[PDB]
């Protein structure tokens, strides 16, 4: 009955997407974000500017103190608070309670966002990288314990205000069409995979491919970008303009920093390629593509003036960390996160991203010959 998860996702542009959950008894209701690139369960528990409601301990008859500080520090962004448990539920999703770990957010910075609707996060990713360390067993693997809920999830997320699916334990299939192609888990701690080939409109970038997984290459729905390390930023940068070099972009354009408009409906998305990225496969010497539009690396923001021209934000930044296969790639494929079988599936999905002569795809397969070599060690 995966149709009752269907459309349990909702989120703003550049502020994630979150899912309805409830904690304690009585049940305290709380929009969760879902982040595939971290493994903490995590809500606010304390006043704070930007949050409309948070978790009250002292109002739950289950809620338990484990008497130990927690802090996580992401990419950007950072939090500190009490370790406890408690029983938690998803009403847009199984019939079923679970106790599980949570951090009380006692005191943050640049985490919350301004009206976004969201009040906490769940962390899908494995236990290596859970804080304080890995005994703090994740969300994910608590339910999996404690329930038949098979252990696996998929998420379709949707652009344009944006919305989608997160289904747990298992698959549906009226959320994608095409076939679904597989790329193994590399290590179980993020969501790690390994790109084998990257190419801008059909041309070879011609890294060696290390370089695309260097340091490591993640899917990652909690970060809204495409993040590059900087060798391949560089080129991928390059590349983009020289294509789009009909038009003048503020430097600060290509920096992530200043955002571009257009007359409403005057977007010449023709002028920006179209960026291919190959996944290792699950036989020998095969690979699979995504190919991602640039309606999905040029992120549509409210216009702060009037709202008479079509603005956007380059959604793709330099990492020093590797490759994260952020929202905005996510967004318009069906993501499985199949943990069960340490892979992770692509599928064009249901909501997928609209062009008048090109459009994302998932094709397969490709021939790729020495494809160990591209992870990095
Ligand atoms: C938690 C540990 C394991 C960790 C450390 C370092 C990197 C990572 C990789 N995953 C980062 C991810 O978990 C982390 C999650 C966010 C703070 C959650 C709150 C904001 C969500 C909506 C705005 C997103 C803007 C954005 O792209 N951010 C905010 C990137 C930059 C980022 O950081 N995201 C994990």
């Amino acid at each position: 009955s995966f149709v009752e998860m269907v459309d349990n996702l909702r989120g703003k542009s550049g502020q994630g997407y979150y899912v309805e959950m409830t904690v304690g008894s009585p049940p305290q209701t709380l929009n969760i974000l879902v982040d595939t690139g971290s493994s903490n369960f995590a809500v606010g528990a304390a006043p704070h500017p930007f949050l409309h409601r948070y978790y009250q301990r002292q109002l739950s008859s289950t809620y338990r103190d484990l008497r130990k500080g927690v802090y996580v520090p992401y990419t950007q962004g950072k939090w500190e608070g009490e370790l406890g448990t408690d029983l938690v539920s998803i009403p847009h999703g199984p019939n079923v309670t679970v106790r599980a770990n949570i951090a009380a957010i006692t005191e943050s910075d640049k985490f919350f966002i301004n009206g976004s609707n969201w009040e906490g996060i769940l962390g899908l990713a494995y236990a290596e990288i859970a804080r304080p360390d890995d005994s703090l067993e994740p969300f994910f693997d608590s339910l999996v314990k404690q329930t038949h809920v098979p252990n696996l999830f998929s998420l379709q997320l949707c652009g344009a205000s944006v919305g989608g699916s997160m289904i747990i334990g298992g698959i549906d299939h009226s959320l994608y069409t095409g076939s679904l192609w597989y790329t193994p888990i590399r290590r179980e701690w993020y969501y790690e995979v390994i790109i084998v080939r990257v190419e801008i409109n059909g041309q070879d970038l011609k890294m060696d491919c290390k370089e695309y997984n260097y340091d490591k290459s993640i899917v990652d729905s909690g970060t809204t970008n495409l993040r590059l390390p900087k060798k391949v930023f560089e080129a991928a940068v390059k590349s983009i303009k020289a294509a789009s070099s009909t038009e003048k972009f503020p430097d600060g354009f290509w920096l992530g920093e200043q955002l571009v408009c257009w007359q409403a409906g005057t977007t010449p998305w023709n002028i920006f390629p179209v960026i291919s990225l190959y996944l290792m496969g699950e036989v020998t010497n095969q690979s699979f593509r995504i190919t991602i539009l640039p309606q999905q690396y040029l992120r549509p923001v409210e216009d702060v003036a009037t709202s008479q021209d079509d603005c956007y934000k380059f959604a793709i930044s330099q990492s020093s960390t590797g490759t994260v296969m952020g929202a905005v790639i996510m967004e318009g494929f069906y993501v499985v996160f199949d943990r069960a079988r340490k892979r992770i599936g692509f599928a064009v999905s249901a909501c997928h991203v609209h062009d008048e002569f090109r459009t994302a795809a998932v094709e397969g397969p490709f021939v790729t010959l020495d494809m160990e070599d591209c992870g990095y060690n």
